[PDB]
């Protein structure tokens, strides 16, 4: 079982085109009304959320140009520009934010489709620090959609997450943890599959399984309730 990652670009491509159509959708059954609520991300409305998943594809757009040209346009400004402007579209009239979702999916879509072969695995900085190819952002975009759809709280779940998207977040989750000596003990395990996720090394081991997307949701810090421990309590995950 692969991950996103040996896929091919196609498929990524196609994959991150899905996850976009699938928040779009779920978008779309928010009400304007609604978006001053609380989105399901503690301390942001849906219009925080909106604002945030078209900054997103925005700053992945200059890591495109970054590859095409050859010169370095990182993700964000600055940490504070990022959440400035956060601030800022979180303002903006619900119209204004279906508006600027939409082109700016339409601006990433063009900028993937005319990236050049070689650009394809041109090096790149991600704004966690990570020295990445370019094709990452096909990884990265999707991580964005296909989670935030379920962020949005109409009614995507984690269950309408492709499985190999599934299975690379629940491996690159754990695998963050563990780059950061967090999670000591801690194992995930999709126990259809009989595939454990561990964390850092531990002496006490504390086993927390269900289905795939029931660790990814609960990897993903978005709730418990697709999983069991095998100490009979679910410890609150390291943060992600
Ligand atoms: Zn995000």
């Amino acid at each position: 079982m692969t991950t996103f990652h040996d896929l091919p670009l196609e498929e990524r491509l196609t994959l991150a085109r899905l996850g976009t159509s699938h928040y779009s959708r779920q978008l779309s059954l928010v009400d304007n009304a609604e978006f001053g609520e609380h989105s399901l991300l503690e301390g942001w409305t849906r219009s925080h959320l909106i604002a945030h998943v078209a900054y997103n594809a925005i700053a992945l757009c200059n890591l495109m140009h970054w590859a095409n040209t050859g010169e370095e346009t990182p993700m964000y400004v600055s940490p504070e520009a990022r959440n400035e402007e956060i601030a800022y579209g979180s303002t903006l009239n619900p119209d204004a934010l279906r508006n600027l979702h939409e082109h700016s999916v339409a601006r990433l879509d063009v900028a993937w489709r005319e990236t050049s072969e070689d650009a394809w695995s041109h090096e790149v900085l991600t704004a966690q620090g990570r020295t990445v190819p370019a094709s990452e952002t096909l990884w990265m975009r999707s991580r964005e959609v296909w989670i935030h759809a379920v962020d949005l709280g109409a009614v995507a779940t984690f269950g309408d997450i492709p499985e190999v998207i599934l299975r690379t977040l629940a491996a690159e989750i754990t695998q963050k943890w563990t780059s950061q000596g967090a999670g000591e003990g801690l194992v995930l395990l999709d126990e259809p599959s009989s595939t454990r996720y561990p964390a850092a090394p531990g002496q006490d081991e504390v086993v927390v399984s269900g289905s795939l997307a029931g660790i990814v949701r609960y990897a993903a810090g978005r709730g418990s309730d697709g999983v069991t421990s095998s100490t009979g309590e679910v410890p609150e995950p390291p943060r992600w």
